[PDB]
């Protein structure tokens, strides 16, 4: 059974599954000293020191940038006690999920080849032989992998296997790894899952254990290097990039396969024999083996092309965190490197981080005592202008991925034999074949003896020191740095657009924006008397998220093909293209290519295999269709390797320049924002150091800014996004006319070449086919350019899209929300249909009912409820807002509730008074705003739709369409609040639909659309707003006389149908449509229909010289056909040609019914053509 968990504290005892044992190579001071460790699982150990092997501390000369290297850490039993728990708890978070859990099935069977002499088994350490007492009691406990304490470098997670040798050639090792998860980087606005560290350890682990290891003599190009002045590349190791999976491992794993360097051969076949070996001999059931053959039945049962498709990025699914899929190993070390210390009892449990990615709020690991982080910046780049005496100096940080030049372009090697390989119909899930119990169930192995050939690891790498570079121009990263600010809390802070002033002092309270309304803000802003009221605070906040919303969301539509629009601001922000020119005319001129530095030796393949044999075979059809067809398919995966040789190629030449300046661009932002969120908060501070407002408004204050920095962040995300695809774009546009066109050129000399080679391959031995080789031409004539050409533009999108997201914030669109609903068996389901807050409430006992035009929730009970929580629902003062839906209220009710959003008397509600419509909202400050709607709402369907637009401060309702109050709401502000949107009628019953809150404020012209397109199915309505149906029985009038209905008179020598006066009775009449063939449900516009009259004979409607009588026989009914105009929703026209049914002059107290030619008021005809259905 898994979930060992043994949750074991402290030292308890030293028995049993707790051993004492010997450490395999010796200790930094020359010897072997004895240890203890704790089996968290079956086979698995873990020992809460610091690496034995390790230094404890190392010189200066041999620090890597970004390492800890404190030596008073994890020398204490509290820490060790602190690790223990991070280990069980990570442990317990990998055995979460079930793929997690199938992992550590497979590591506790996973025991390298246990050869020999009838003795012993692979490496292991020794039980304690009781030494204490001085016996020789010899044991030997099962470990397939050690987790050790961090070693001389405590930012660095290897895997180091005890033998090297074997952990390639297939045997296997039983690695020992130095993790510690106590500090994790960011990368961005989040901090990375240590889970995420900690499953690259065993899935490296893993590899040892099985031996596929690639010796690290097998490398990928994997991305340009960053510097200014080196054209070489960064090859990763490919065992690395099996692991580091992302989007980077997509583009290499098609179904047509790359070069397998023999590893991906050598390694599976080198696996055939050891599973021969098992079944043939070990499976022979030796009497030494002790049980191993289970263990073995299963680690041979799985097959290695699964542990190649388990990559980091997918457990990063799995667990649902967010990652950066597009250059994993890479791209989270381009700034300085930082740390973060994780309370693991705290702030990790077994669900991740306690509170989310973003918002989890952890210490930096820097402090004064233990803990140096040592960074050194490789390529130092200091700006030098002999202009005027000004030196401005920058950092740059890069990966630890050791460099090669563009040899791997140059001479890669096509291999023309290698057909598809594995890719049978079933590849494409997650630990498909193993078992969980069966292995689980499976007893430890307690009673063998282990072999010890501990080769030496000891490969001493000291590194590359910086280089100090000057520049003659302002790079990126120089701009970066002007954007920062870097000095004391209680200092100025001075806003400027001329980059030149920010540079002239290093480290000046100056800063450089390329924002210029928020400039002409700060231009007059002093911290003393700018701002004096709290009022007046909250409205300069909001003056700045508006005009910061402005210059940074700015984006102009593109005349360039491939660029839906263009960001104006990238030019001032990274001084990329910032001339005096515009940038988007900059961007014409200049091109594309002027984002990027443009890489001459650039390498397309060349793809050419002519080769066409000649011989008289005679088989299977002389063997020739079968022939030219294998090798037309060769030469279309020849090319197809190609093609996919040049998007790797593209990746790691061209599109690492345009990621590397999405995180340009992402620090750009965030800088900003920085400022903004800094210069409010020196304000507030500057309140509280001086007293000034007392304690309820200053946490008032404090507690909006607060809530102000995430709505910062919100646009700040939406600019990212805008830069994501604007990106993407120009990535997609240098592949798509600089890198395709010159590999197409290649492809087609290559056509017409094999074209001519099959075509000088006639040979047509003895008598000959003249004609049958035309139609072999068709066949192999290679005419299928686009056949060949797998240019899906949605491939690129696939790899770039989104590919570093939620740098920012995780929060998606706010103030989203559509709400509709579904229908089950007897049971029901309420969803935000735009998927934006998804975690709602309600009670199955709504029932879903057709409305108008959908379906609609009735709510009758009182009981019933509709709970939507607001935790992406802002309602801040900041943020402008809508609702829209359509109601009818079933019974008549004066006084019920609709909505609520109010938390201890603070929020909005919306509500029934009286028949009238009661819009109340009151704010944190005490400031309330109430509107009462007075068109009194009688049992109908209405379209209520009200929006509170943040900018202009107003408040506007649209009842169907129609704009009504348009209040100034600028006396009331925040009003944002924890408790959810309450829907429940508490006196009513009600029919809701539609209820969508919007992100923005609604205004006339598009509140009238929304209200048109709820009409565009073209149903026929009755009066109280619902479709009309047949074979339902109604009430007819004339909408002109809504009082008087049109009643029956029969046996009057003539039966009709005919408004009566002083009727007193009103015996009801009952009218129904019916159609003649076709009969539906719902009756829609323009159709053909008769018109029944409920009576004992049941007699319909005719026509006798225009009169409407009433016939008894069907056969002699009339046809009307349906129309509807949209300014009457709620009425009929009875239209046979172009008359329709009309209302006569009083006579004899009866109005008669009769056709008459249509007359129309631009293009609306009169009030009595249209009658209405009850």
């Amino acid at each position: 059974m898994d979930i060992n968990d043994k949750l074991s504290i402290d030292s308890p005892i030293d028995n049993k599954n707790i051993i004492e044992f010997i450490t395999f190579r010796t200790d930094t001071s020359g010897i072997q000293k004895k240890i203890k460790a704790y089996q968290i699982a079956k086979h698995i150990w873990v020992v809460p020191e610091r690496y034995y092997a390790e230094p404890l501390n190392i010189s200066d000369e041999y620090k890597i940038d970004g390492g800890i290297y404190n030596e008073n850490y994890l020398t204490t039993d509290k820490e060790r006690q602190e690790y223990l728990d991070a280990i069980c708890i990570l442990f317990k978070r990998i055995n979460n999920v079930i793929e997690g859990k199938k992992l550590l099935s497979l590591l506790s069977s996973a025991s390298p080849f246990p050869f020999k002499d009838d003795t012993n088994k692979y490496l292991l350490k020794e039980a304690l032989l009781y030494v204490n007492e001085e016996n020789f009691e010899f044991k030997f406990f099962t470990s397939n992998i050690i987790l050790f304490g961090p070693g001389t470098n405590i930012s660095k997670n290897q895997v180091l296997p005890l033998n090297g040798d074997d952990a390639t050639s297939g045997v296997g090792s039983v690695s020992e790894i130095c993790y510690n998860p106590f500090f994790t980087k960011k990368f961005g606005e989040y901090s990375l899952d240590p889970v995420i560290g900690l499953i690259e350890c065993l899935l490296k682990s893993l590899y040892n254990l099985y031996g596929i290891k690639v010796s690290d003599d097998i490398k990928i190009p994997y991305k340009l290097q960053r510097a200014l002045n080196t054209d070489k590349y960064s090859y990763i190791n490919l065992e690395e990039a099996l692991i580091f999976g992302g989007n980077d491992y997509k583009i290499f794993t098609e179904k047509p396969y790359w070069l397998s360097n023999d590893y991906f051969l050598k390694s599976l076949n080198t696996f055939e024999e050891n599973k021969a070996k098992y079944e043939k001999d070990l499976k022979n059931d030796p009497n030494l083996n002790n049980e191993l053959n289970q263990y073995l039945q299963q680690k041979y049962s799985f097959s290695i092309s699964k542990i190649w498709s388990l990559n980091l990025t997918a457990f990063a699914d799995i667990f649902n965190i967010n990652i950066p899929t597009s250059f994993l190993a890479s791209i989270t070390f381009w700034d300085r490197s930082q740390y973060y210390k994780i309370n693991y009892p705290n702030d990790y449990n077994i669900d991740g981080f306690v509170n989310g990615q973003w918002n989890t709020n952890l210490k930096n690991i820097e402090k004064d005592n233990n803990f140096i982080i040592f960074d050194k910046p490789k390529q130092i780049i200091t700006y030098i202008n002999d202009i005027f005496n000004l030196r401005y100096t920058s950092n740059l940080y890069e990966d630890n991925l050791d460099i090669e030049s563009n040899n791997y372009y140059l001479n890669f090697m096509f291999e023309y034999d290698k057909g598809n390989n594995f890719t049978i119909n079933q590849y494409k899930a997650l630990l498909d074949t193993l078992d969980n119990d069966f292995i689980d169930s499976l007893p430890p192995i307690q009673g063998m003896n282990a072999q010890n050939k501990l080769t030496s690891l000891p490969i001493i790498s000291k590194g590359t020191d910086t280089e100090n570079i000057n520049s003659e121009l302002l790079l990126p990263i120089h701009y970066l740095k002007s954007q920062t600010y870097n000095l004391d809390m209680y200092s100025s802070i001075k806003f400027t657009t001329n980059i030149y002033e920010v540079v002239s002092e290093k480290n000046s309270e100056l800063v450089y924006t390329f924002l210029p309304h928020i400039n002409e803000i700060m231009e007059n802003y002093s911290i003393n008397n700018t701002i004096k009221t709290e009022e007046e605070f909250y409205n300069w906040m909001e003056n700045l998220f508006i005009n910061y919303s402005i210059d940074i969301l700015e984006k102009r539509n593109s005349i360039i093909p491939g660029i839906t629009a263009v960001l104006p601001w990238i030019g001032k922000a990274l001084n990329i293209l910032n001339t005096n020119n515009d940038f988007e005319e900059e961007l014409q001129l200049s091109g594309i290519k002027g984002l990027i530095k443009e890489y001459e030796n650039f390498i397309i393949p060349d793809m050419i295999v002519p080769d066409i044999p000649l011989d008289n075979m005679p088989r299977t059809y002389d063997d020739i269709d079968k022939k030219l067809s294998e090798i037309y398919t060769k030469n279309k995966f020849l090319f197809l390797k190609g093609y996919y040789f040049i998007v790797q190629e593209w990746w790691t030449t061209y599109y690492i320049q345009f990621i590397e300046l999405k995180y340009l661009c992402s620090g750009a932002i965030n800088k900003q924002q920085q400022l903004l969120i800094t210069v409010l908060e020196k304000q507030l501070f500057y309140f509280t150091n001086n007293g000034l407002f007392p304690f309820d408004a200053m946490e008032r204050m404090i507690n909006e800014f607060n809530r102000s920095i995430d709505i910062f962040s919100r646009i700040s995300q939406q600019a990212l996004n805008n830069v994501d695809i604007f990106i993407n774009e120009c990535a997609l546009f240098i592949f798509n006319n600089e890198v395709y066109p010159l590999f197409l050129n290649n492809v087609e000399n290559n056509i017409n070449k094999a074209n001519d080679n099959v075509l000088n391959y006639i040979n047509k031995a003895t008598s000959l086919t003249e004609e049958q080789i035309k139609e072999l031409t068709v066949k192999y004539t290679f005419s299928s350019i686009a056949e060949v050409e797998f240019f899906n533009e949605s491939y690129f999108k696939k790899i770039t899209n989104m590919d570093i997201k939620n740098i920012l914030t995780n929060i998606k669109n706010i103030n989203n929300l559509i709400l509709s609903g579904s229908q089950i068996n007897d049971d029901i389901t309420i969803f935000d249909e735009s998927g934006n807050n998804l975690n709602i409430k309600f009670d199955p006992s709504i029932r879903i009912v057709d409305g108008h035009t959908n379906v609609a929730f009735k709510l009758d009970k009182s009981s019933q409820y509709i709970n939507i929580p607001t935790e992406n629902i802002n309602f801040s003062f900041m943020e402008s807002f809508s609702i829209d839906f359509w109601l009818k209220i079933l019974d008549s009710t004066e006084s019920t509730t609709l909505l609520n959003c109010i938390e201890d008397d603070i929020g909005w509600k919306l509500s029934i008074q009286n028949n009238n419509l009661l819009w109340e909202m009151k704010d944190n400050l005490g400031n309330n705003f109430t509107s009462l709607f007075t068109f009194n709402i009688n049992n109908i369907w209405h379209n209520i739709t009200l929006s509170i637009d943040r900018l202009t401060n107003t408040f506007n309702c649209f009842l169907d369409g129609k704009l009504i109050n348009t209040d100034n709401i600028s006396n009331i502000f925040s009003l944002e609040t924890n408790t959810p949107i309450e829907i429940q009628s508490d006196n009513g019953a009600i029919l809701l639909e539609a209820f969508s809150i919007l992100n923005y404020p609604l205004q006339q012209q598009e509140v009238l659309n929304r209200y048109r397109e709820a009409f565009s199915n073209n149903y026929t309505r009755n009066y109280y707003g619902d479709i009309l149906k047949y074979n339902e029985n109604y009430q007819l009038y004339n909408k002109t006389s809504p009082d008087k209905e049109v009643k029956k008179v029969f046996t009057n020598d003539k039966d009709y149908i005919a408004i009566e006066y002083n009727q007193n009775t009103n015996n009801p009449t009952f009218f129904s449509l019916i159609q003649k063939e076709q009969s539906k449900i719902y009756v829609e516009e323009n159709d053909e229909v008769y018109i029944c009259v409920q009576g004992d004979p049941l007699n319909y409607i005719t026509i006798d010289n225009n009169q409407a009588v009433l016939t008894k026989d069907i056969n002699l009914a009339t046809s009307f056909k349906l129309k509807t105009n949209l300014n009457k929703p709620n009425s009929l026209i009875f239209s046979e040609n172009s008359q329709a049914l009309r209302l006569s002059n009083r006579l004899n107290d009866e109005n008669y019914i009769l056709l008459d030619l249509v007359s129309k008021l631009d293009d609306e005809p009169l009030n009595i053509f249209y009658w209405e259905f009850i």
